[PDB]
Formats: C-alpha cells, sequence, structure tokens
C-alpha cells in the first residue's frame, strides 16, 4: 500500500485525538515536551528513517529519464527558499538569533510531507518524491553551504559540523530504512503501517519541546516570528508556481513544485538549531512553527486545488 495514502488517511481519520493529546500534554504534563528536548535529533533522525524505509530505486526513475523537471525542483528550491528567508529577515530586521532561525530553515531542503501534500493536491507525486530526495540527500553540503553565506557575518558558522549533524541526522536514518527495507523485503509494509503514527508523534514532540523551552522570547515575539513564516512560506508558493510555469511544465507539476519549495524540513532546521544553537533556543522556534503552519497551508492550498478540480 502507497505509504502516502497511509499518511494522509491516518492523519484525516485522527486529527481530533492529536490536537486533544497536544492540548492534554502541554496544561497537564508540559514535562513531556521538556524532556524530549534534549532528544530532537534522534525524534528528527526517526522521521528520516521513515523516508528512507519507505524510498525504492524506482522512485529515482523520473530523476533518471526526465532529469529536467527534477533538476528545475532543486534550484528552484534552493534558488527561493533560502533567498526569501535572507530577504524578509533584513526588510523587517529582525533579531540576529531570530533571523538566523528563519534563515537556518530557508537554507534547509525540502520538507518529507510534501509528498503527502502532493498527493493529496493531486499533483506529481514522482516529481514531489524526486525533488525531495535529491534535494534532502545533496542538504549535508548545500545546507550548511548556503546558511553561512547568508548569515555568516550574523554568527558564528561551524559549517564543517553542520554537515556532519546532517549526516547523523539525515543520510544515515534514511541509509537505516533502506537496508531494514532489504533485510525485510516484504515484511517491511507491517512496519511502514505504524509509520505515520510514529512520524506524527516525534513531530509534535519536537514542536512542543522547542515551544516550551522558549516561551519567554515566543511571548514577546511569536507573532513576528509566525508572521514570517507565513510570508517565507507563501512567497515559496507563489514563486515556486511561477517557476514551473515559466518554465513550461504541466499543471501537475506546477502543483507538485508549489508545495515542494514552499514546504520545508524546518523540522531538520529545529534539530541543527537544537545541536549547534543550544544556548540560543529562539533559533529553534522559526524551524517549529514552520513545521505547524507549512502543514496547515499545504492541506489548504492541496483543498483549494482538489476544489477546482471540478
Ligand atoms: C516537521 C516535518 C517532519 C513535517 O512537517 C518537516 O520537517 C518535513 O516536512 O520534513
Ligand atoms: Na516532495
Ligand atoms: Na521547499
Amino acid at each position: 500500500m502507497n505509504i502516502l495514502s497511509k499518511i494522509s488517511s491516518f492523519i484525516g481519520k485522527t486529527f481530533s485525538l492529536w490536537a486533544a493529546l497536544f492540548a492534554a500534554a502541554a496544561f497537564f504534563a508540559p514535562d513531556t515536551f521538556k524532556w524530549a528536548g534534549p532528544y530532537i535529533p534522534w525524534l528528527l533522525g526517526i522521521i528520516m528513517f521513515g523516508m528512507g524505509l519507505t524510498l525504492k530505486p524506482s522512485d529515482f526513475d523520473i530523476l533518471f529519464k526526465h532529469p529536467k523537471v527534477v533538476i528545475i525542483g532543486v534550484i528552484a528550491q534552493f534558488a527561493i527558499m533560502p533567498a526569501t528567508a535572507w530577504l524578509l529577515s533584513k526588510l523587517l530586521n529582525l533579531p540576529a538569533e531570530i533571523a538566523v532561525g528563519v534563515i537556518l530553515v530557508g537554507c534547509c531542503p525540502g520538507g518529507t510531507a510534501s509528498n503527502v501534500m502532493t498527493y493529496l493536491a493531486r499533483g506529481n507525486v514522482a516529481l514531489s518524491v524526486a525533488v525531495t530526495s535529491v534535494s534532502t540527500l545533496i542538504s549535508p553540503l548545500l545546507t550548511p553551504a548556503i546558511f553561512l553565506m547568508l548569515a555568516g557575518e550574523m554568527l558564528e558558522i561551524q559549517a564543517a559540523g553542520m554537515l556532519m549533524s546532517i549526516v547523523k541526522m539525515v543520510l544515515l536514518p534514511i541509509v537505516l530504512g533502506l537496508i531494514v527495507h532489504k533485510v525485510l523485503g516484504s515484511k517491511t509494509e507491517k512496519l511502514t503501517d505504524a509509520l505515520p503514527l510514529v512520524s506524527v508523534a516525534a513531530i509534535v514532540l519536537i514542536i512542543g519541546a522547542v515551544v516550551g523551552a522558549s516561551k519567554g522570547k515566543i511571548m514577546e515575539s511569536g507573532l513576528l516570528i509566525f508572521a514570517v513564516v507565513v510570508l517565507h512560506n507563501g512567497i515559496g508558493y507563489l514563486l515556486g508556481f511561477f517557476a514551473a510555469k515559466w518554465t513550461g511544465l504541466p499543471y501537475d507539476a506546477q502543483k507538485t513544485l508549489t508545495i515542494e519549495v514552499g514546504m520545508q524540513n524546518s523540522g531538520l532546521a529545529a534539530a541543527l538549531a537544537a545541536a549547534h544553537f543550544a544556548a540560543a533556543p529562539v533559533v529553534a522556534v522559526p524551524g517549529a512553527l514552520f513545521s505547524v503552519w507549512h502543514n496547515i497551508s499545504g492541506s489548504l492550498l492541496a483543498t483549494y486545488w482538489a476544489a477546482k478540480a471540478g
């Protein structure tokens, strides 16, 4: 069974219980998220382990047979979102450590959630999986590279350390997912049945941990960070659509790259912020809020297209 049909079905069927569990957790057991703070890199690693657990060599066919459509998506990813974050930081003159967190999100690759949103938007799913996989696999070099170029003068770099952080949090769990898939063969369908549950649980723990650990600066700047997230996410959609349109790509691919650009692996941003900016928790907040908003705006954008398709 397609993992994207498993994920959307799981969310659509239990979105209420998650909203109630988070609510009761943040109010009657705030420790649930504070205790998970030091495990944000592992929680993300679990998410990426899922991507690798479901990735098959067939998902790269469109790359090897239609390289130019995939190359456009990867270029549009790293050409739009890093620069967009930098511009929003300067035009709004954000605090230094908030701008670093916003730029950090922009320099990350596309989000793994775009595959489901493209599936829900009825775009080119094969393209969505390809661009996200390519951008993710080359992010150990591009994400720290672009990140220091756009925010170098704002803080220390440790670009080499961030590369290894992405290798351990992204490449290694993906590789583990691939070999676990090879070892178990068909028995992996039962492990992927629990992937929607495990992934969502990890996603909410990461968000609540970052939020709860930075509630002082969220009170005074949280609304400003959300606004930046909405604009960053929205501008990515707009430019991702006009990028696919102006290059002459079909409508299904225009929806794919629209979702691909605007949506980010904001969990990686939060994990990198926790590992390389631990003494400045606010650096991780843009990734936490982005992780929330882009799934809201993504599903809403998919719903709009789903309605116009009739
Ligand atoms: C938080 C997350 C896992 C889903 O929104 C995001 O980092 C992504 O799409 O990869
Ligand atoms: Na994708
Ligand atoms: Na993106």
